[PDB]
């Protein structure tokens, strides 16, 4: 059980031991489609790619391929898109993704620019008048409202398919205080952020899968996804008790390499999940709690 096994770990200080055991039993599958010569300007870093079994295919000719991996929990019965910071030249690639894929929100958990250092292009617009035209996937995307709150901004974006006019409204979920590297600074900050994400509807199974993306696409972005899988998971069961945190990471794993970068990330993960699973069981004022706590206002 996740509380008494979170106690355990504190108590013996060996979160680093239980973080490097999930790297040593983590898969390893090939991503050769990922470093073929021709998509080496499509990553972002070196060494983190997308497994070829799982990575997401863009519908064209002339080259499919995008960083990003489509993590499909069977037992929960949700997925996720996770990509990397979408760079210069594959902005056209990312929106042709969100709109191929049928998605309803993209999630973003990093700020552009991260110490002294450009971590993400600007991939969508900032000011209404200035809507941008994808000229490579033939998309335009036009910001049509935006509530800034003090840690996270959401922005209602519609993207248009140039090709036959349809058009389509994403939410856009922006995580502005994760620190690279970092934890939030409360479950409660987090979770009200999660609760944003899952009160818009862009979770549901009515919808393509959410992306969500940080700068590499794993240590932040997977921890925002293990969180919201094992409150999934202990709410179809009603069980908090059923539902092994470190196993259900190494499943993710199967899917896209290095998911969480640090122990205290895995750490705060046992810790949100915890906190998440009072209102999973029932309890109706946490949520304000969190709401109040996280300081939005
Ligand atoms: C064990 C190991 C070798 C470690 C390796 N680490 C590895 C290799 C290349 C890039 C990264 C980065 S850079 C970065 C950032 O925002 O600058 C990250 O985001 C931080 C965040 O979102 O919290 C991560 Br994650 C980590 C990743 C692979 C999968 C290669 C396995």
């Amino acid at each position: 059980e996740m509380e008494k096994e979170f106690e355990q770990i504190d108590k013996s200080g060996s979160w680093a031991a239980i973080y490097q055991d999930i790297r040593h039993e983590a898969s390893d599958f090939p991503c050769r489609v990922a470093k073929l010569p021709k998509n080496k300007n499509r990553n972002r870093y070196r060494d983190v790619s997308p497994f070829d079994h799982s990575r997401i295919k863009l519908h064209q000719e002339d080259n499919d391929y995008i960083n990003a991996s489509l993590i499909k929990m069977e037992e929960a019965q949700r997925s996720y898109i996770l990509t990397q910071g979408p760079l210069p030249n594959t902005c056209g690639h990312f929106w042709e993704m969100v709109w191929e894929q049928k998605s309803r929100g993209v999630v973003m958990l990093n700020r552009v620019m991260e110490k002294g250092s450009l971590k993400c292009a600007q991939y969508w617009p900032q000011k209404e008048e200035k809507e941008m035209i994808f000229e490579d996937t033939n998309l335009k995307l036009t910001l049509i409202s935006e509530d800034i709150k003090s840690y996270y901004t959401v922005r209602q974006l519609e993207l248009e398919n140039l090709t036959t006019q349809e058009t389509r409204e994403i939410l856009h979920f922006h995580y502005t205080t994760w620190p690279d590297f970092g934890v939030p600074e409360s479950p409660a900050s987090f979770l009200n952020f999660l609760f944003k994400v899952r009160e818009s509807g862009s979770l549901s199974p009515e919808h393509g899968p959410v992306v969500v993306h940080c700068s590499a696409g794993i240590g932040r972005s997977g921890t925002f996804c293990l969180a919201d899988t094992c409150l999934l998971l202990m709410d179809k069961r009603k069980d908090p008790s059923s539902v092994d945190i470190k196993k259900v990471l190494l499943e993710m794993r199967k899917f896209r390499m290095g998911l969480i970068q640090t122990a205290d990330q895995l750490r705060f993960s046992y810790l949100a999940v915890i906190e998440g699973a009072k209102f999973i069981m029932g309890d109706s004022s946490v949520q304000d709690q969190w709401k109040e706590l996280s300081h939005e206002d």
